[PDB]
């Protein structure tokens, strides 16, 4: 599951004010990639309602990945 990834991740993440972070919406989309520079990759969220399309670093493996 590298060179590019799509997740499934069920969870509500979304905190603080301005903040670059999947935007995990309880069964929402994930396009990720596998960078690992430390342990953390970068990715952008898929929205499946209007189009809310942000990035946001995760320690790696987050939602279950589809490729």
């Amino acid at each position: 599951g590298s060179h590019m990834l799509q997740v499934r991740a069920t969870k509500d993440y979304c905190n603080n004010y301005d903040l670059t972070s999947l935007n995990v919406k309880a069964g929402d989309i994930i396009t990720v990639l596998e960078q690992h520079p430390d342990g953390r990759w970068k990715g952008c969220i898929h929205d499946n309602r209007t189009g809310n399309d942000r990035v946001g670093y995760f320690p790696s493996s987050l939602g279950e990945a589809i490729v």
